[PDB]
């Protein structure tokens, strides 16, 4: 029996996370909109040279 392990109870760090599969990362794609967006995520967006397009989330 072991508890206490996740949660924000008090800690000196800040970190984000993608949100269609919401994973956490390191160093989030953080595209024009700010929304996060892992490779596995924003790849299957961003697959072709579309680079004039609003973001999908929103
Ligand atoms: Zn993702
Ligand atoms: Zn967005």
């Amino acid at each position: 029996g072991s508890s206490g392990s996740s949660g924000a109870l008090e800690n000196l760090q800040v970190e984000a996370s993608c949100s269609v599969c919401l994973e956490y990362l390191k160093e989030p794609v953080i595209i024009e909109c700010g929304h996060n967006f892992c490779k596995a995520c924003i790849t299957r967006w961003w697959e072709d040279l579309e680079r004039d397009f609003p973001c999908p989330v929103c």
